[PDB]
């Protein structure tokens, strides 16, 4: 009520720096129109200091940011569009990735390649997209008769890494069918992979998430699930703008296509 | 003095995030030994909401957060490390990257080549890194005799995009030698580059800063200059810690090296 400070608060997570880059020029282009703002914050504590009387409102895509503390700062007038989880709350929108098109997409290449095992590793088990991207590999692993093992994560690359060095320990199947909830889980197992006898795409085959430019220039290009990052971040700036002006502000997805990688030879 | 959170702010500017994860991740684990944490904060008006009654000390490098600003929190008592500029104010130390020896370094390659002029892709004119680099730069390109002209730029990928649209416009040299001050303006070289008749490392020659990932996988691999992006960040950690608890915290320089990549063929 009593401030407009004309300044977005952007909560990330500091794993996706492989989409962050290009989602924040999405919320900066998108804010600059309608003479808005972005300070982006990071890091485990950053929930406890919000500047409540500096920030009109926030953008939230970090899992650790706790769903209470987005409902409390939401009852205190701001408004919130939210990029990880669904809400039901007034004062907050959604948008959020097509997570169970895009692991649909994923896994249908794993069926038609044929996979005798398919190791799913994935992100944090209590955040939402990680949660809709097992509940949809499951169970289409599950119809088509395809076993699985998840593999725990935290969407960064130190995780893909230690997974890789778990997953190479114990015998597997012939190729090692490894679907990496995100690019940055994958280019850890390309690291390990490369202090070993293992070929990546013939011994060890690999699908991803996310569309890093990274997996694009990697060895052999990284398979993986793409999104257009720019307007995941312009999207939510017009959401965050029409729904604390009031106005209508439908909450919505962005929807995701494979892009093929000799990682994943289909 | 009559708080103490654990918490260490860093400001950064979000170009550099070509090297901020691995210089993050040595802030985090210098940091972790003494039972701190971090939180990062970023964006054009980040220095105009510091909680200083929420965080201990911190970590500045962005070179919008003005030097004023800086001596303010710390004659609050705050204790502060520079990554970004030179100071002599108490409370404040640096940990500087080594620009003299790193653009040195660059610079008697296209000596070494016999370079007919030097194309000196900059970043921000106010800020120390560019100055530094840039007059080493031109000391040694007059001592050799070679010609340069300086282009401005602000070390983030669209600023290199739009300076090579510039520079392959007007009429250049048989090979256009570009000595980029980041990695990231080197990357937005390659990008309107790969839209144009133009073969990089023959038609256009370039030398980058900073040792980007990226740039080790792009074609061809992009020359650049690096240093240890995991100890600047455990030095700035330890360095604040000391600083903080009244000890002994010289300021030191992180130092550089050259690797070679078919982007320059030298």
């Amino acid at each position: 009520k009593r401030r407009q400070t004309n300044i977005i608060g952007v909560y990330l997570a500091d794993y996706g720096g492989s989409f962050y880059g290009e989602l924040l020029e999405g919320i900066k282009k998108g804010l600059a129109l309608f003479d808005y703002e972005m300070i982006v914050c990071s890091g485990k504590k950053s929930h406890l200091f919000i500047p409540e009387k500096m920030v009109d409102g926030a953008i939230i895509l970090d899992w650790t940011f706790p769903t209470k503390e987005i409902e409390k700062f939401a009852e205190r007038g701001h408004s919130i569009v939210v990029l990880d989880r669904t809400t039901e709350h007034r004062n907050i929108r959604q948008v959020l990735l097509d997570n169970r098109g895009g692991a649909t997409q994923a896994i249908e290449q794993f069926v038609n390649v044929g996979s005798k095992k398919v190791l799913l590793l994935s992100g944090p088990e209590k955040g939402y997209d990680s949660q809709e991207r097992l509940a949809v590999s499951t169970r289409e692993l599950t119809r088509f008769g395809i076993p699985y093992e998840i593999i725990q994560g935290d969407f960064t690359e130190p995780s893909g890494y230690a997974a890789a060095k778990k997953i190479l320990s114990q015998p597997q199947t012939e190729p090692v069918d490894v679907f990496a909830f995100n690019d940055e889980m994958a280019i850890g197992v390309y690291k390990y992979v490369a202090e070993t006898n293992y070929q990546m795409g013939k011994d060890i085959r690999i699908i991803g998430f996310d569309n890093s430019e990274l997996g694009a220039f990697v060895q052999p290009r990284l398979a993986t699930i793409a999104y257009s990052k720019h307007r995941w971040g312009m999207v939510a700036a017009e959401k965050i703008i029409h729904l604390m002006r009031g106005e209508a502000a439908e909450s919505e997805h962005i929807y995701t296509r494979f892009i093929e990688g000799e990682s994943f030879p289909s």
